[PDB]
């Protein structure tokens, strides 16, 4: 605590120009106006403008307008404040007409008088321009004295014993730039670049209040909970919207603007009217196991923060500004208390019950008011509407006065004081989260192969695999799977075994899951036109001893020799076709399919009976369909193509080995094939409707379902492939290999033109969409985190010959012991269930100069020209020698204030190099 | 001529500090040394000291020196003048060591004063810095003193009547900004904006000489030459200049930076060792019918453009790099003249015979020098090595010598000055491009299908076309021309009809075209893809009434009705296979093959004849070559694939039809059919040679000739191909579907890293490349214009139903009378021969209220922020007001200077918005 210089009340000039306060000053380029409405029966207008006749003459600030070139003065005599009186008793439905009836520091007065009278009670209204003074003197000092006056407007008031523009005047010239304000800006520059962004919550794609008050009683407990912790009420109020604050934020730590209004203990300022803010940029970083624990230390960063108050924030927002955006810089969530000042002699409420009230400040998005009144605590948020997602606002006031209720039922060292968290989800989110996650459903074990089988039994004659000038018709199909079956189960293939399949599209395809599967293994897709020798990379690491693939491409084919190949369409002649009784167990591994060392997702028949028994219902499949198996057997896609169609009788297209799009093949396929269900990622329908558009005829006329999904969904591809189609039932899904194919669905009906992306869905069944925050904890609706996919039956059992890494992805969330998959993607919980994807050059040698100095002031090896010198390093004793050094080096005048003003040490040798005073000779001297 | 004000020497501070002159500024920011070197038999080594000490006490200049603030002084005694003698007579190869000796404005001298002792001779060696003094003060003030003193070191000078630091005074203060110098500014700032840039000579990827001395009595005819059209010899020497600059100029128009050493008549100016520099931007647009037209009208604007030298040059340089680049605004091409000046007392060669001099000035590549020397006539050309291309300047040198002798041999009024154009190109330009473009050859007349049946007759049962499993043997070809010739004939095809072809890849097409040629027609190809009715909107455009297509793809064009549509393949099994007698001539038209209205490029068989006889012999095309037919029949590439391999007997090996690029395929067909001769778009051949690179054979390996063209060769893509094909002869071809597929060929052999393309080639058999500028006129090497391919039988017939656009495209090179097509394409020779080818917001606010207050000013509807005040419509006595208004107009001060040195409206916006007199004030009124 460097001692502070006193104060000379100048009276001399008591008119004579001064500065807005740097609060001020921002007001001015930033419409902005408080409002209060009061009401009551009687008003003797005489007497109401005799005590406003007195305020103005009595408060310098009352009278101080700001001239056009940006400064303001106090006039000696302004004239009769104006009271515009409106009569409206004689007009029914009058409230009517007074709501319908909705200012400048430039024209004296920055107030507006109004007073309207109506039947039997009156209303007296006052708007004042947020410049005018800052909150603690409205309360303190206006409406105490608009009372006091209103009673007796002759009555005695404290004497004026300075004036607001020599206070004013002493902060600028004597404090700003003084000896503790430099170490106070030393403090705030060593943190400055560690400083959070303002809390970054969800927006939509002017003001409203969420409002309570706590009466007497609940008031005196909330202060003992306080106190109980060493903590103000205002410490504990701060701390506890910071946790309200993260429920929907995207990053726990962020800033919050916590302005101070303090009058510096100055004789006789207590009753002058003017501006005393000083925001202060609380840094919110969670620190601490329990609520208690966060709570008790974020209070001891702002209580140290503000032992650095003679510094105004509005400087560190400047510097802030400077090294981010503007954007980047802006705190417009603010707690402003006006607890912890001087009780006045008048409460406001004295005079008129209050009826309406809005400060809508400018630039800020979100205002807690902490504030006083008749021994009442008024707790207010003010919030831009507009400004957040629809009902964030809203539901983080439930979650606030829940958790400020939960202190008052709890005592300290127990309850909500003492929980790791508070879940913050509204009795809606967890309603509506609930509802649309009520998947669980019985999956009957029956193994893929039986199932299909069955079918092969039940329509024998009917077209399986339609593929390329031969139609493999479903006994033909069972019959050569039975063949590759029962010969790879006399080879060695036991339940559990892997058994590659490197092959081209084509029947051979169909045969060879099935068989593998028959016989008792699990197939492992590999692309038949890998690069080098990937195909010997992964069967080596899958354990793949067998391989089956095509004759007409085995010798392409770079395959170990210890492994056995066989060749589906001619190494099977003559091996049986007697059925074979299954022996794997319905949750033993169906596949293995890679996704790049590159991971094995290990997949079960189970979960995937799960997928191919939810669309047969959800969208009608029956044996009149025909889907085009577009997907490589290779990529998780094609899961569906295997095992759905073929499980109720439906016919399978399958289209000619294709090694890049060839949509006018595929458009002709649809046609001739008379295709009816399209799967594929998204781009490959935009270029089959691409190639539909530009054709005489209606190609894509057969599609009746298309189901899209792997990549981003554009807008205009679902009215598209509408027309090319009509009747076409456009599905958008998604969801990770270790999901099983698709684990969600989002039936594209009508596209919103208010969205940004098509919505990613909900689950399907035996699925559950979690987003949570990086704790695994559920978040609210609209908060961004990362997609959780809970299941205990339609998730990959897990990473072949890899326990870690399916350890860490494949997780216990906390709260409910259900095992989920992290998906690595983000995005947020939509209010109707849905889910929204969201994603995942001689200042230069002067700089140099000064940086090389700073250097060798500090005893650092090297220091960066970016850098800023008080987080390198440099406290305010030694700011002063790097103001002396430069001095000495570059033979030219570098004031102490342009050392402090440029903390940053490339800001610090623009402003030397832009120096009238002596910049030339310093540039000179940069160039060695 | 607005007077002068007059000028008060200040002898009271003749050694206090003054401004360097502008033209001294721009010296002291951009080494740059003048150097002198004479030699003598004796040299009194004391008298040559007393000379030079006595110098340098005479000539304040002699004594001035540049502080490190960017300003000068006159240091009253400086000290003993150094003069390093060195001792070189016991030295054998003295001169040897002598020129292996190979300075700055801060220290004194501003000179180097050398002496070297060598047997029986002496050498004196002077260096100067440019800034020292100008080149007119060199010669008319030192070195007329030097010979002076050295005669007599003690004879008499002409007093000293004022100080070089008045004049300088004088002239930034009493001159700069007066009555005189606004009205010439206007001048200046109304034409600034119409300025050409600096001449665009071919640059390469210090300083050197060209010189001529003109005798006595040439320099007198010279001068008669001259003011027979009242021209100033400086004034003939700066238009034969310019005329010779644009010889190899890109563009005609330039601005000339041309000095004059005016001293404005300052009593006793004459003999004041100083900077006279200015720098005059003359504007050289060509603005007449003949040479002595242009001259003197150029001369007549270099008059007036000296009628306004109160503004100094390197002030509107200033201005010109505001508006466009610092590049942008560089005047590097200098006429320095020291003509027209004071004949000095004596002269530096009566001092030592000169033996080395070198004025090596930056950011000049070229100065030509006119100076008078001893009654001859010294012209020099220095020039910056390395800034143009090899050989320019000695070429432009040789014209410049050539065009200055024929105007000594000529009459005025005949000869070279009636001329319309003088020829610049070089001996060896014209040399080297005779020998490159010899390239007349007889074609015989034997039309393009009778060669091919003699070829079917020559060897019957070799392979002809090979197509996708089947293969056309020569006879088997032949036959089903016969067909549809006979079938076409006697339907009604008379020589000169058009045939369409409209068919995909494939044996039908070559049938087509041969049995069309047969029948007497031309064929017309048209794509099989085309979009929507193209193919009927050409086929009703070029006339074509028949249309032969394939049975598999009839259906799928929309032809119109009228026209008769068969099928190659089908409705022609039962025509005779008897011979065709030609009826059509070798000059009637082939083919007609359409460019995007879409013009239709006519050609006859005798052109491609030519093309067709040229790669054979060029190439060693045999019949065992194999050529990959992949260009299709609509694209001019494929006129080679149709009647080059089948008129020898090679084989042709058709890949089946792609819609989008196949390498995959067209690598596995080079394998298979063993495919020689590879002809596509470069990039196609990059896909290809991609391929290969991933595939373990060689499947290129087969390729002997790969021929590519049509767009920009890849550096590395002739590399690349030579791998993957050892032996392999990449060839560049070029040339317009109008000049018959190939014109020209590049054998790409090794590829320089200097490069920067392929170098576009050398023409074939009777194709001749000219690059001529925009008046048809061939340029010299390495100058950029259009080429124009001349040729009697190797270009296009024309256009088809289009007399207009084939009159303007293929023109009468004025030159030789020689028909030319003119390619639109550009380029340049290079010295072997070959061509490159070539291609082919408060600010903003008071910026609206400047503008505004202007166009009132000026009686303008709208004006434009970013225009210039006096081209608008601005003078002088107009600046004046616009400074008095919008004083008014913002309440603030806008001197007259801050109108004048800021034109453009913007910059002056500018100017009064970061105005520390009255900024805020003008800010505010601009918002309205
Ligand atoms: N509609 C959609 N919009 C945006 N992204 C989507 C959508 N549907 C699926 N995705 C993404 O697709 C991913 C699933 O891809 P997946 O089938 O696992 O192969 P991949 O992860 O893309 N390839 P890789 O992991 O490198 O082997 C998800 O993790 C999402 O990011
Ligand atoms: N090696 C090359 N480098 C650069 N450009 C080349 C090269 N070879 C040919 N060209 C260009 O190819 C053009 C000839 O193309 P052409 O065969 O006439 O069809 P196109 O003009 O490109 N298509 P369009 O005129 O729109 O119908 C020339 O005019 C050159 O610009």
């Amino acid at each position: 605590a460097a001692e502070l210089p006193p104060l000379v009340p100048e009276p001399g000039d008591a008119g004579q120009p001064f500065p807005l306060t740097p609060t001020q000053q921002a007001l001015w380029v930033g419409g902005c106006y408080g409002y209060f409405e009061w009401e009551r029966p009687e008003l003797d207008l005489a007497r109401y403008r005799r005590a406003w006749e007195r305020l103005v003459a009595h408060h310098p600030g009352l009278r101080t307008v700001v001239r056009p070139d940006g400064t303001q003065h106090v006039l000696e005599r302004p004239g009769p404040v104006p009271i515009t009186v409106e009569d409206l008793r004689q007009d029914p439905d009058a409230v009517r007409r007074l709501e319908e009836s909705r200012l400048d520091p430039g024209t004296w007065p920055m107030f507006d008088l109004r007073v309207v009278l109506l039947s039997g009670r009156v209303r007296v209204q006052l708007g004042i321009d947020l410049q005018l003074m800052d909150a603690s003197s409205l309360f303190l000092n206006l409406f105490s004295d608009l009372v006091t006056l209103y009673d007796d407007p002759d009555a005695a008031l404290a004497s004026q014993k300075l004036a607001f523009r020599d206070f004013a005047r002493w902060l600028e010239e004597d404090v700003r730039g003084g000896a503790r304000w430099r170490a106070d800006w030393a403090y705030w520059q060593e943190r400055l670049d560690g400083l959070p962004p303002a809390p970054d919550l969800p927006a939509a794609r002017k003001f409203e209040r969420c409002m309570v008050r706590c009466p007497a009683e609940e008031f005196a407990l909330l202060r003992e909970r306080a106190l109980a912790h060493g903590l103000t009420e205002t410490e504990l109020l701060v701390g506890a919207f910071a946790e309200v604050l993260r429920g929907w934020s995207s990053d726990p730590a962020f800033t919050l603007n916590v302005p101070v209004f303090q009058r510096f203990d100055v004789p006789g300022i207590e009753d002058v009217i003017g501006d005393y803010t000083n925001p202060i940029l609380l840094e919110a970083r969670p620190e601490g196991r329990t609520v208690a624990e966060r709570i008790v230390a974020l209070a001891a960063r702002l209580r140290a923060d503000t032992r650095h108050a003679s510094v105004n924030g509005v400087e560190v927002l400047r510097e802030l500004a400077r090294r981010r955006g503007l954007a980047a810089a802006a705190m417009p969530v603010v707690v402003t208390s006006l607890l912890g000042l001087p009780s006045a002699a008048r409460s406001i409420t004295e005079f008129g019950t209050e009826v309406h009230s809005i400060t809508q400040t400018p630039q800020v998005s979100l205002d807690f008011q902490i504030r006083p009144e008749d021994g009442e605590l008024r707790l207010v948020w003010d919030h831009r509407s507009g400004a957040f997602a629809p009902g964030v606002v809203e539901g983080a006031f439930e979650a606030f006065l829940d958790l400020v209720g939960r202190m008052l039922a709890d005592e300290p060292g127990h309850g909500v004081w003492e929980a790791p968290f508070a879940d913050m989800r509204s009795r809606r989110d967890r309603a509506v989260w609930n509802e649309t996650n009520d998947t669980a459903e019985p999956v009957p074990a029956v193994l893929l192969q039986e199932r299909f089988f069955a079918q092969a039994r039940r329509t024998p004659d009917a077209e399986a695999v339609v593929a390329s000038g031969l139609r493999l018709t479903y006994d033909e199909l069972a019959r050569h799977a039975y063949r590759i079956g029962n010969t790879l189960r006399e080879r060695g293939v036991r339940p559990g075994d892997l058994v590659g399949v490197v092959m081209e599209k084509g029947w051979e395809q169909y045969a060879a899951v099935y068989g593998i599967l028959a016989a008792g293994g699990a197939y492992l897709p590999i692309d038949a036109a890998s690069p080098r020798g990937r195909v010997a990379r992964l069967l080596e690491s899958a354990g793949a001893g067998i391989v089956l693939t095509q004759s007409r491409l085995r010798d392409e084919l770079d395959l170990p020799a210890g492994t056995t190949v066989l060749r589906a369409d001619t190494d099977f002649e003559t091996a049986s076709t007697a059925p074979l009784t299954p022996v794997q167990g319905p949750d033993d591994p169906a596949y293995v399919i890679y996704t790049s060392e590159p991971k094995g997702v290990v997949v079960a028949h189970r979960g995937v009976a799960n997928l191919v028994r939810d669309v047969r219902r959800r969208f009608a499949v029956t044996p009149a369909d025909r889907l085009l198996a577009l997907s490589g057997l290779h990529f998780d896609a094609s899961v569906y193509d295997v095992f759905g169609p073929l499980a109720c009788g439906a016919t399978v297209v399958v289209p000619p080995p294709f090694r890049r799009a060839e949509p006018d093949v595929w458009a002709e396929l649809v046609r001739d094939e008379r295709v009816t269900f399209w799967n594929s990622v998204p781009v490959l329908l935009e270029l089959l409707v691409g190639e539909a558009e530009s054709r005489d005829d209606r190609p894509l006329a057969t599609l009746r379902l298309a189901v899209v999904s792997g990549d981003w969904i554009p807008l205009d591809l679902p009215g598209r492939a509408r027309a090319q189609a009509p009747g076409l039932r456009v599905v958008g899904s998604g969801g990770p290999t270790e999901t099983i194919c698709w684990s969600l669905f989002h039936p594209i009906d009508a596209v919103d033109p208010q969205w940004t992306s098509i919505p990613y869905g909900k689950p399907i069944a035996n699925q559950r969409y979690y987003i949570v925050d990086r704790d695994l904890r559920p978040r609210p609706t609209w908060a961004r985190g990362e997609m959780a996919v809970a299941s205990p039956l339609g998730l990959a059992l897990g990473y072949l010959n890899d326990p870690e890494r399916t350890a860490a992805k494949f997780v216990t969330l906390p709260g409910t012991g259900e095992r989920a998959y992290l998906t690595g993607d983000f995005g947020r919980l939509l209010p109707d269930g849905g889910i929204e994807i969201l994603g995942r050059t001689d200042v230069g040698l002067l700089a140099e100069l000064v940086a090389a100095c700073v250097a060798e002031l500090l005893g650092l090896d090297e220091v960066p020209t970016t850098g800023n010198f008080f987080r390198l390093g440099g406290d305010a004793l030694s700011g002063t020698r790097l103001a002396s050094r430069l001095q000495d080096l570059l033979g030219a005048p570098v004031p102490i204030r342009t050392v402090f003003g440029n903390p940053v040490l490339g800001d610090l040798a623009s402003a030397i190099a832009g120096d009238p005073a002596a910049g030339p000779q310093a540039i000179r001297v940069a160039r060695l």
